[PDB]
């Protein structure tokens, strides 16, 4: 294909990126990928005619900050901050997660979508206001998502796509 992207997903255990990443791929829905697993996977898609090879890493494993992961994070070029709307903390967490970004990068300017997955479910906690006012203090989109029914799961990572390409322009 054309174009490559280096998509990272980041976020709180068991927000739902194992399988918000293998809806994309797949289109089926995971409902237990081992927790501790990290790796990446691609797609190849085109998005707004362009063809896309899109390299998703799925963040997981040990929570450590050696110089080897700051590089190995410093290497995707845009980022999905997954909370789910029924875990406060994982909201609280967006923070932590946006800061270690723009360190490794060194940039204030780094493509980001805030991601409220697990939309499906009747438990929420986190409001979707909230969000919103998240997102626009951030400057970047938010997309609610369900890896259970792939509500918003392209519009994530294509919306991710298009931040890369704004980034890319300016
Ligand atoms: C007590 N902690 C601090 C406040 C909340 C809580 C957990 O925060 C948390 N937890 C992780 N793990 C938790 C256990 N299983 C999954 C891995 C992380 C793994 N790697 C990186 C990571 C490391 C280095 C550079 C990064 C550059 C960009 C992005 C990332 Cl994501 C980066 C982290 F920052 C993680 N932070
Ligand atoms: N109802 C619902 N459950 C989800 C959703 N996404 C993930 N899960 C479940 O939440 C748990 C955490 O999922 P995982 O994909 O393993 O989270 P990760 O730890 O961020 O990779 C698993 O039991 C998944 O089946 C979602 O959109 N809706
Ligand atoms: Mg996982």
């Amino acid at each position: 294909g054309m174009t490559e992207y280096k998509l990272v997903v980041v976020g709180a255990d068991g927000v739902g990126k194992s399988a918000l990443t293998i809806q994309l791929i797949q289109n089926h829905f995971v409902d237990e990928y081992d927790p501790t697993i990290e790796d990446s996977y691609r797609k190849q898609v085109v998005i707004d005619g362009e063809t896309s090879l899109l390299d998703i890493l799925d963040t997981a494993g040990q929570e450590e900050y050696s110089a080897m992961r700051d590089q190995y994070m410093r290497t995707g070029e845009g980022f999905l901050l997954v909370f789910a709307i029924n875990n406060t903390k994982s909201f609280e967490d967006i923070h932590h997660y946006r800061e270690q970004i723009k360190r490794v990068k060194d940039s204030e300017d780094v493509p980001m979508v805030l991601v409220g997955n697990k939309s499906d479910l009747p438990s929420r906690t986190v409001d979707t206001k909230q969000a919103q006012d998240l997102a626009r203090s951030y400057g970047i989109p938010f997309i609610e998502t369900s890896a259970k029914t792939r509500q918003g799961v392209d519009d994530a990572f294509y919306t991710l796509v298009r931040e890369i390409r704004k980034h890319k322009e300016k």
